[PDB]
């Protein structure tokens, strides 16, 4: 499903999945412990896992 940032995260590298607090992200790869696969603002890329919380 989708989670929300509860931090902003500041993209440093292409393919880094750039947001703000309090935006969805769609999950499309959660396995890794630390970096997931996500989907927002039209674009996709990997974030932290800590940023984020499942919706509530």
């Amino acid at each position: 499903g989708s989670v929300q940032a509860l931090f902003d995260f500041d993209p440093q590298e292409d393919g880094e999945l750039g947001f703000r607090r309090g935006d969805f992200i769609h999950v499309m790869d959660n396995s890794d412990p630390n970096w997931w696969k996500g989907a927002c603002h039209g674009q996709t890329g990997m974030f932290p896992r800590n940023y984020v919380t499942p919706v509530n």
